[PDB]
């Protein structure tokens, strides 16, 4: 059979149609479809303002930039995340303060966050990992208590809910429209916020810092209507798309009961899982093989897998900048985690092909 | 009749088809179509390496970043240009050194460049204005003599030639795939260079600074294959598309002989005009009306126009940062220039509608 990648975008007739209307219109860059997408995300989350951007990385950049973060400022973040967050902190001239995460949910804890707080802390950046939400009640309380803004990394959390409310409903959250995200337009993102002054700054910084004329220099991070229209078509399918992911995640849960591999633990609080990823831990002790070996073997069997992620602080630049930094739970998982196939268009043929491969390598 | 904008993208069946193959493929982000586009631009220009990016602004950012430009460093650039170049210089922490341009070609002169050179100069950034090339022989000589890298702003110059050779054939040039550019994919750009070490740095800085792992923090500026495929379809039509622009520019030249308005002067050297814009000067003295009045009147007649550009140093942030800065030729034109309709799909009905409007407001 053909290669089974660990993810595929759910592109259909709606996506192609959306593009066609934009191309035929002549207005292919930022315009009406961007306004519609922003208005739509406000309706999805329950928030008041939304700013569409070229990527969630870009969203993180202008979000932190809008806060005036720079020299001498600290930003608390997990090491277990995508390198984008760490890079934007550094490139702004600020100091990344990496903290550890829960050993089984891979989510940053209020404990580890609070212990790292200093008068130089200008932001706390939690990650709604794999689609599951973090402990926002506790983390928000830390923010209001110490007076530190909270910028939520919701790159995995489109459709995620935390204690009855959508992620992005309150505060500030940054979603991703990357190829493998729940909804996609190849590359894109959106910042949702409740602060009108903050939103105006984002809107400015994403487009040359114009109002027109330059008021304060900004970057070019605007999302074309070409892509926005695709993200809109996807957003209409969101509940359906996530339902498929959820259904498949359930089937994984069953098969894993008779497998040595350890899926992530669900958060203890009320939530709705967007199921962007299905991560398993591969401990050589109880599995008989290393995670690297498993990924190489699955590949031989024509099955793709992901690595989300190898901790940022174990990568070259951050190894050399923070030699002393130790994060045991982060490091433990980082050496053992990998992402199994999970995408809306995945079939039972595809699913059973994975489990058959997993039993074959185990034993 | 309907509104006649001053530009429209030439979207056809090829563009829609290109998108469809990408969507159907499942690989919608950076991939094969990006490689093809880079290889194609190398074939167009005659250069050896090309790096596709999310925008020409983004290209300018990583280009200057790759040079190590930062605190204390100066960058010579015209004020008569798009605010993007000035913003990227500043946001890097470097100092923009704005210099004047030729009164009739709006191109930066070797004279003004050389006079502003100092041991802090780390880059010279000429602009191939409106599609016409700058005096590269002189400017390159300045670069090699003083040991200053030259980064060419070719946002208007896709298809432009200078003394028998394509723009981008040598050194470093940054092209734009913006909506109104000669070729477009809504938003996009590409850096073409002859330096292999330099190109590797760009390739890294446009994608998180990865090789993988982070070697040195970078931004997210990668172009999706979705858009790259559109840029490829356009690139195949380039000569045809520019021929239409050129043909229309010829018709403007005729009508302007019997009009008080002053088109830009052509460069004195051998060249091929890409004709991205057709700019005219509107001097209240010999025209009877101001440029602002003309644009407002043409709009009433359902005819759109452009302003490329109001000098960067007359915009708020740069007014306050450089109060003493005076650039007479830049300022003179900046108050009098505007861009008339010019796009491949423009008809004779559209053209004659402009000239009829121009004679009506003159007299
Ligand atoms: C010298 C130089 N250096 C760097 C850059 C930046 O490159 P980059 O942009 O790739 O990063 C540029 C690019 N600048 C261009 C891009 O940004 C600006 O363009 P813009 O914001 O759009 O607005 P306009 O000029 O006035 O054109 C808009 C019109 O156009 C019509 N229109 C507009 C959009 C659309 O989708 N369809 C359409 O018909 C439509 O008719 C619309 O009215 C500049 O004016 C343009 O000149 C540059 O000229
Ligand atoms: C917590 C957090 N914060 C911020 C961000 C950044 O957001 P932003 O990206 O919007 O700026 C992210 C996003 N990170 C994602 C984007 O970048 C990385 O993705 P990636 O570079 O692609 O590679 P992979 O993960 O391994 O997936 C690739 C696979 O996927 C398959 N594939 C790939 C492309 C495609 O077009 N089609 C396809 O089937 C195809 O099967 C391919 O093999 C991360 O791993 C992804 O997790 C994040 O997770």
């Amino acid at each position: 059979s053909d290669f089974l990648p660990f993810s595929r975008p759910a592109m259909g007739a709606e996506e192609l149609a959306a593009v066609k209307t934009v191309l035929d219109s002549g207005w292919i860059t930022t315009g009406p479809k961007n306004q519609e997408l922003e208005a739509a995300f406000c309706r999805l989350t329950g928030n008041q303002y939304a700013v569409a951007v070229s990527s969630a990385t870009a969203g993180m950049h202008i979000a932190l930039m809008a806060l005036g973060i720079g020299e001498g400022d600290e930003v608390i973040t997990p090491s277990m995340t995508w390198v984008s967050t760490l890079n934007m902190i550094v490139l702004l001239g600020a100091n990344p303060v990496m903290v550890d995460v829960d050993r089984d949910t891979l989510m940053v804890t209020p404990e580890h966050i609070e212990a790292a707080i200093t008068p130089q802390t200008k932001a706390i950046i939690p990650v709604h990992y794999a689609g599951a939400p973090a402990d926002l009640d506790a983390i928000y309380a830390l923010g209001e208590r110490y007076g530190i803004p909270v910028i939520e990394d919701a790159a995995h959390a489109t459709g995620t809910s935390y204690k009855g409310r959508h992620i992005g409903a309150r505060g500030t959250a940054i979603f991703s429209f990357h190829a493998i995200a729940n909804i996609t337009c190849a590359e894109g993102g959106i910042v949702v916020t409740d602060n009108p002054q903050f939103a105006d700054k984002l809107r400015s910084l994403k487009f040359h810092g114009l109002g027109a004329e330059v008021l304060a220099p900004g970057y070019k991070y605007n999302l074309p209507d070409l892509n926005a229209a695709i993200a809109l078509a996807q957003l209409q399918k969101l509940d359906a798309l996530n339902a498929r992911r959820a259904a498949i995640a359930a089937q994984y849960h069953q098969a894993m009961a008779d497998l040595p591999f350890q899926p992530l633990s669900l958060p203890s609080w009320e939530h709705i899982h967007a199921w962007h990823l299905f991560i398993i831990r591969v401990d050589e002790a109880r599995c008989g093989i290393t995670r690297d070996a498993l990924m190489a073997s699955l590949k031989t069997k024509g099955i793709g897998t992901g690595l989300h992620f190898r901790a940022a602080h174990t990568q070259k630049y951050y190894r050399e900048r923070f030699p002393t930094l130790t994060l045991p739970d982060t490091e433990w998982n980082s050496e053992r985690i990998c992402s199994l196939p999970l995408f809306p268009d995945m079939t039972e043929s595809d699913f059973d092909r994975v489990i058959t491969a997993l039993h074959q390598i185990a034993g």
